[PDB]
């Protein structure tokens, strides 16, 4: 399946997440994050070994509410964006809904309160992965390459300025 090969290609190197568990969980919860924490500085560190060093989180004292910032090159200009979600209740099997307020309403592609908009094939792909993909692979599969249509389109409209 050329979709499998696509899948794989991205995330080959991102460590695999195992723990079922959301905010609510407890010890259980604790060691998501241990995963996630675990799974997201691989894929920084390798983005950083890549030339591609794309966006820094971090995350409040209970792993509810993560925040940080994410930058697009395009003509070798950089542009920075913020970002930030909650995690739902009934996380990892419901992915994060990636919020970029300063883009509030300026794509079609994007919900209110700056909630990007993943393709139909983003969700069942999360879905069959289920506990496997965490917050690193929502980055890779997700918003990474939502900013390679999004950026490019809203600069050539002249809606955002370096």
């Amino acid at each position: 399946s050329m979709a499998d090969e696509a899948t794989r290609r991205v995330v080959s190197e991102i460590p695999v997440l195992k723990t079922n568990a959301g905010p609510r969980d407890r010890e259980l919860w604790v060691q998501r994050l241990k995963e996630e924490y675990q799974s997201l500085i691989r894929y920084v560190e390798n983005n950083k070994n890549a030339d591609n060093d794309w966006f820094r989180l971090e995350s409040n004292k209970e792993g509810t509410r993560w925040f940080g910032k994410c930058w697009y090159i395009h003509d070798l200009l950089k542009y920075e964006f913020d970002i930030e979600f909650d995690i739902p209740i009934t996380y990892p099997t419901t992915a994060p809904e990636i919020a970029v307020p300063e883009l509030d309403g300026k794509t079609a592609a994007m919900y209110r309160g700056g909630k990007i908009e993943l393709t139909d094939h983003f969700k069942p792909l999360w879905a069959r992965n289920v506990p496997k993909f965490g917050l690193a692979h929502l980055m890779a599969l997700g918003l990474g390459p939502w900013l390679a249509v999004e950026i490019p389109d809203l600069i050539q409209k002249g809606v955002i300025h370096h």
